[PDB]
């Protein structure tokens, strides 16, 4: 592939995120590594504008699956990477079951030799004592599957997938996305067959950090072909 090459080492990481929830201004910077050969991801999270107005676990798919492990058999499947350099637009919508949604717009592309993920977020209809607001989400996560399907209209790929945010009380708060992925340049990409992620994340803290963050690891392989 044409990204492939790209991704054979370890890759520095960039993230920058402006969100705006009902009103709630913030903005978060991230930096890690990735290595995809492990479909390994390494990333620390930083509120610039002090405190989160939403909980963390609500941002985590938000702030690059160009890292997933890809089995030798299925590298011919791998959209994410087959789009680098020039990078790939990340759109989503992202339901929270009886509450508000996000609206997301990113950009995934190299700068030199650094991934870069830079996003615009926008949450409307959030219900100020909600699970969200309310900050009644558990600083946690639960692995999930991914499902991919191509769009040959638009030369993208289209995915659909809920994640469940544990609450304190022990229910859970439901986050449906949908999400379209398209190319960045007039390159060709690779369309692949239907397929999954499997995903798997931990949460963490750093001790000497006294900013409002998170330290966020996870594990991204392909599979079901």
């Amino acid at each position: 592939s044409k990204g492939e090459e790209l991704f054979t080492g370890v890759v520095p990481i960039l993230v920058e995120l402006d969100g705006d929830v009902n009103g709630h201004k913030f903005s978060v910077s991230g930096e890690g590594e990735g290595d995809a050969t492990y479909g390994k991801l390494t990333l620390k999270f930083i509120c610039t504008t002090g405190k989160l107005p939403v909980p963390w676990p609500t941002l985590v798919t938000t702030f690059v699956q160009c890292f997933s492990r890809y089995p030798d058999h299925m590298k011919r499947h791998d959209f994410f990477k087959s789009a680098m350099p020039e990078g790939y637009v990340q759109e989503r919508t992202i339901f929270f079951k009886d509450d508000g949604n996000y609206k997301t717009r990113a950009e995934v592309k190299f700068e030199g030799d650094t991934l870069v993920n830079r996003i615009e977020l926008k949450g409307i209809d959030f219900k100020e004592d909600g699970n969200i607001l309310g900050h009644k989400l558990e600083y946690n996560y639960n692995s999930h599957n991914v499902y991919i399907m191509a769009d040959k209209q638009k030369n993208g790929i289209k995915v659909n997938f809920k994640i469940r945010h544990n609450i304190e009380d022990g229910s859970v708060q439901l986050a449906d996305h949908y999400q379209q992925n398209t190319p960045i340049g007039d390159g060709p990409v690779l369309l692949p067959d239907n397929h999954y992620l499997s995903t798997q994340s931990a949460l963490s803290k750093d001790p000497n950090e006294k900013r409002d963050h998170m330290v966020l690891l996870e594990f991204v392989t392909a599979a079901g072909i």
